């Protein structure tokens, strides 16, 4: 009877609370690891256009325009994060800026 | 606020080309800096030629 209905309640209040607990922890974690993933890209993508003064457009599809014969070592370069602006700015200026 | 007077130094740092007085650096930390006043001498420093 009256005891054993209580912990009949005892246990289903533990088995909801518990329940919508985890599926609240599941959702949090899964939003924010897409988030830290995708915020890792627009770090890196910060990284390489913040590297770039201003030798880099923007394509309009996460894609950057180069204004200088840009050789295996320089995209290497680029990549490395040790890329010079100076030694090619004033070629691709006259070619950015083209008249 | 900084329009064309401001490239990005590449560690959360610009380069103003202007020699910019105190007046002017506190300018820009008051948030009353006019880009216009300068901004033809900051392009002919920027893309010198």
């Amino acid at each position: 009877g009256r005891i054993q209905d209580l912990e009949k309640y005892v246990e289903d209040t533990k088995i909801d609370l518990w329940s919508y607990n985890a599926e609240l922890l599941v959702a949090l974690e899964n939003q924010h690891t897409i988030d830290l993933t995708d915020s890792e890209m627009n770090k890196l993508f910060e990284k390489t256009k913040k590297q770039l003064r201003e030798n880099a457009e923007d394509m309009g599809n996460g894609c950057f325009k180069i204004y200088h014969k840009c050789d295996n070592a320089c995209i290497g370069s680029i990549r490395n994060g040790t890329y010079d602006h100076d030694v090619y700015r004033d070629e691709a200026l006259n070619n950015r800026f083209q008249i």
